[PDB]
């Protein structure tokens, strides 16, 4: 598969901190576990394979599979939601929420993946500054650790389902997704400029709601920001 840059991943079908993480273990939308090869210096982790990859190469058609429709990306949302949630029931915080990091299995069921970065809770400063820039939260830039970096990470998640774009894309202006909020809220744009053209099925009504979740989970305040269980209800609601 086609790796971001840290943990290679390869193709009874399998995927061959990140361990005492799978130790909670049984939750449908976190990617499981079979086991591991620590005998060695390279450091090897068996998961359950995903056969329909990641949400970001779903999201791009990678491969030319079919555009997912408005009514697969809701359930992915809310799948991806409960994923998010059962870390934070828990006390984790995933540090790199993302689309390659969103598996599908065989029915399109959202599974959050890599928890190298995942650090547990159970506010705490860090110097060693890590995850995907163009998702990551100004907090989480400046080293600090907190479940709300993973609700901002969640919010670009939704602005990608919603417009299908890359989080960056330097061949493109905002080169960043997350500005599209200001365009909209600034009244240029509206968010049915952005909708996907890849779908029959989306409803500028359940688009909206979405992008409602998104705009609320891209808050800059930290503390202004919709804890999990509260995206979880706002997602639920929009089917409904």
């Amino acid at each position: 598969m086609g790796e971001g840059g840290f943990g290679v991943v390869y193709k009874t079908t399998v995927a061959v901190q990140e361990i005492k993480v799978m130790a909670k273990c049984q939750h449908e939308n976190l990617v499981e576990l079979l086991g591991f090869s620590s005998d060695g210096d390279d450091l090897c982790l068996v998961y359950v394979y995903m056969p329909n990859g990641s949400l970001l190469d779903r999201l791009s058609c990678l491969d030319g599979t079919p555009p997912l429709s408005w009514h697969m990306r809701c359930k992915i949302a809310q799948g991806a939601a409960n994923g998010i949630n059962f870390l934070h029931e828990n006390h984790h915080i995933h540090r790199d929420i993302k689309s390659a990091n969103i598996l599908l299995d065989e029915a399109f069921t959202a599974k959050i993946s890599d928890f190298g970065l995942a650090r547990a809770s159970e506010t705490v400063m860090t110097s060693r500054i890590v995850g995907t820039t163009a998702y990551m939260a100004p907090e989480a830039l400046r080293g600090e650790i907190t479940p709300k970096s993973d609700i901002y990470s969640f919010g670009v998640v939704l602005l990608e389902i919603i417009t299908g774009l890359p989080a960056v894309d330097e061949h493109r202006e905002p080169q960043l997704l997350l500005d599209i909020k200001e365009e909209i809220e600034d009244e240029e744009k509206t968010i049915e400029d952005y909708i996907d053209k890849k779908m029959n099925d989306a409803d500028s009504t359940s688009v909206e709601a979405m992008y409602s979740v998104a705009s609320q989970c891209l808050h800059e305040k930290k503390n202004k920001r919709p804890d999990i269980k509260k995206v979880q209800q706002l997602l639920q609601e929009m089917t409904a």
